[PDB]
């Protein structure tokens, strides 16, 4: 039996596959339980600092709940399920390592509510972002309603959710909901290249900086900057910051051990 | 006497034009207590999806209070009048129904602020919004710093605010201002096309959808998602999510009661 | 010895030139003991309602901390003049006085937090902004990551600090960090009428919106309400907005006094 993802690691960078193109690349228990230990691995060092997340195959990055699984769970079953996802979400933010959807076609449901926890987006032409839960009575249960107005606003929120309507990789770009548009053929040599350019970077420096955006929004301004200024404080005490200033001084690379 | 808003009711959706050409569709006390009262209206029930808000004509959308009638208005009144056009505006966001602003021409003031109070918006080519009230010594008072800098964000918004200059429509879609662009001659169609896509979704998800967003800004991440996950399992126990399945499962369009 | 700054003070509009070409227009003690006294010198009547910031020639509007100085400061000293420079940007955001800052080149590090802190942004064919410090194992230690999320959300403000990538005035200009585009050769000249177009307005209530805008920021919506209706009520108290009426009235241009 063949693995929910295929994991392509390249030290300080992997690329996780779902695996999954003839089932639109579904999240199913077992899709997310292999999910959640990926992300479980990477948080639990700087081994690895940055990680790429895409479907197999041109049609789907990732359809949300895998719909055959569904007719065989109870509604208890869908709810442990439910929990289980905004939890990886969740722990996506908290992480330390930088995550970045490679959308290689449509994302649904809590494919796009996974490709919106990512911190960074690259879309293939064929990709595609809808949340079209208000078509079937319901909202989306994944986080989605928060995190797409965080990035995109009130009201590209509410034309997206309010109408159903699914959104091209232009449109995307151009709202910033994509950070980068990758020519035909080139999703994963764009994404891997992004990846490049964080982990070049210090990280614990790239994991502060990541947090402090994302735990400042909702704060009012005062006690937004008292927030950045304790990580500030706290990073000036890493061991990396003074190989930055090495480095620096000795007009070579950094060569940065997370510590 | 002739009515201050023409309504053209089909069924779900409803058009409301601001019979007011020759004033500039400004807002009098008697255009706004029938504005009060379609809004309590289609408020009340789940009769009423969606309803577009324009002004008659080609040169104004609204140009905001009535400086006729408000010679004829003590400063208590001024005061009650201003009140009472928060509160509409605020009813507007709490209602249950969307509202699509479709823009035929210039907002001003108030106009402008009833623009920002919609969920979404329409610009014809004529389409101008203004908050010009710092040329006079005042600030907007009817919520337009806020609901302007909730939908285009700071930079923007100090932009417009402070320099008190109006955007045309190309602008106002480009920053996300306008949803839509509609062409020459045809506003109307494509706001109620808008509005199409709106209403054949379910109506007590895309409300509750509409509030989420809303009441999430301001919030912390947590915050914002167990306030989306109150509302997600708030909508999973009305009879319209069942229909939403059935319809689904038996591949037909689903039919919504609003309960 | 010549000044840090050189000021072409021209009534209610001054423009400073950071004098310092040859260190790319670095913040040096000195050079932020002079902004600061100059902050608070237009801060502290309304003679002054417009401020614009460049940095001396066509390469560097400002490159951050002299890092010549730095070799002289011990670590005491570089945490004192961080807080003067944390102080400083605030003082800049509470000023009642309007700060444009005219990119004439690359920022970086305080650099670029300086023109975040201002109210609006011009940008030259030349101007490159940049938060690079994850490159050198530290983060934004001026407010800048909290000041960038703010202006262009999070996914962009991601994309620049975690990536350490600079962007240029075209991208500067679609994502609304700048507010004007300006020709080659014509900086001063837009961000002069930039500034014009702001002080014929009444300066109570250009700096009251500006407040309201940056106050309301991190506030669920009922509070921001609150806030701009307190600050419109105060602004209705001012002898400016009698002669916004008067002006109007007389249809003739306003004549504020501040008060």
């Amino acid at each position: 039996h063949m693995p929910e993802f295929k994991v392509d690691a390249r030290g300080p960078i992997e690329i996780w596959t779902i695996d999954g193109e003839s089932r639109r690349n579904a999240i199913s228990r077992a899709m997310l339980k292999e999910l959640g230990e990926l992300v479980t691995r990477v948080s639990s060092s700087r081994d690895v600092r940055a990680v790429v997340i895409t479907g197999a195959g041109d049609k789907a990055f990732c359809a949300g709940a895998d719909l055959k699984e569904r007719a065989t769970m109870a509604e208890d079953e869908v709810r442990a399920f439910l929990d289980g996802l905004r939890r990886t979400f969740r722990a996506i933010e908290k992480s330390d390592c930088v995550f970045i959807a490679a959308i290689n076609g449509a994302a649904l449901g809590g494919g796009t509510e996974l490709a919106l926890a990512c911190d960074l987006r690259v879309a293939a032409p064929a990709a595609e972002l809808g949340l079209t839960e208000v078509k079937l009575g319901i909202i989306p249960g994944g986080g989605g309603t928060q995190r797409l107005a965080r990035l995109v606003g009130p009201g590209r929120a509410k034309d997206l959710i309010l109408t159903a309507r699914r959104i091209n990789a232009a449109e995307a770009f151009s709202v910033g909901l994509a950070n980068r548009l990758a020519p035909e053929g080139h999703l994963l040599a764009v994404a891997y290249g992004l990846a490049e350019s964080v982990v070049e970077n210090a990280p614990i420096a790239v994991a502060t900086a990541k947090h402090a955006i994302d735990e400042g929004t909702g704060l009012e301004l005062d006690d937004a900057l008292a927030l950045e200024l304790r990580k500030y404080e706290e990073i000036l005490k890493t061991e990396d910051r003074l190989e930055g200033l090495r480095a620096f001084a000795e007009k070579r690379a950094p060569v940065y051990k997370g510590r």
